[PDB]
């Protein structure tokens, strides 16, 4: 395999490198920019403790918070999200888009609410959580893999656990699969490439979550923790600690 972007942190000492990113200096690995009105360190951390332990290809973790002043240009829905800023053609042919997800019982996201994760801008993959339709019910305890907007995977959203993913996209086909495990395992493929339209960027993959508003349900702060995020060509790195790391078992 063969990593096209890196987007675990591992050059930064803190969240705050992430203000070097401007339109006019598109430097780093993140654009940074859909975002509230707070300083980045309202909405995005770093720390050892914030990763899932078993990767040990990512020094540092990143706590991603939504709060009350989580909202970007004018928008009803909360945002706090970072998209790669790479030259790398991560939206041709085959390739492998990596994350690892965890929530906690503190701050824990509202499961009365809709939240669109780590999504592509035409939201042809992505994953939810949340009461998302009809009646709300058992199924909004649940963190969901979609395409085109059905839901192929899902699976309860307990607390502390790591949720290792890897979309498997081929942009040429138009196709998506999905690679998961929880903690330590190394991803297996839980469901074969889905058609849909695979239509994209210049740069419109966001590592980070939406959250649309509901009726009676007020703002209250809700963090997620993220680490290992990169994509990847030729190859899926299986591992959870990355590529060029022992492999944890």
């Amino acid at each position: 395999g063969t990593i096209l972007w890196d987007g675990r942190f591992n050059d930064m000492t803190s969240s705050a490198d992430l203000n070097k990113w401007s339109w006019g200096n598109q430097v780093g690995p993140y654009q940074y920019y859909i975002h509230g009105s707070s300083p980045v360190s309202a909405y995005v951390n770093l720390s050892p403790d914030y990763k899932n332990p078993a990767d040990t290809g990512s020094r540092q973790g990143a706590k991603i918070t939504l709060d009350n002043t989580a909202y970007w240009n004018g928008q009803n829905m909360r945002r706090t999200e970072l998209i790669p800023q790479t030259t790398a053609a991560i939206n041709q042919g085959k390739v492998y888009y990596h994350f690892s997800l965890m929530r906690k019982d503190i701050n824990a996201p509202a499961t009365t609410r809709e939240h669109q994760i780590a999504f592509f801008e035409s939201h042809f993959t992505e994953l939810k959580s949340g009461w998302l339709s009809g009646a709300p019910g058992i199924s909004d305890t649940l963190l969901r893999w979609c395409v085109g907007g059905q839901t192929q995977w899902s699976v309860e959203w307990a607390a502390d656990v790591w949720h290792n993913v890897a979309y498997e996209i081929d942009f040429a086909a138009g196709t998506v699969g999905f690679w998961h495990s929880t903690g330590s395992d190394p991803l297996t493929r839980k469901v074969a490439p889905v058609k849909t339209s695979t239509s994209s960027n210049g740069a419109d993959w966001h590592v980070g979550v939406l959250e649309l508003p509901r009726s009676g349900y007020p703002d209250s702060n809700e963090d997620f923790y993220w680490s290992g995020v990169y994509i990847e060509s030729g190859s899926l790195t299986t591992s959870v600690a990355g590529p060029g790391q022992p492999i944890p078992g």
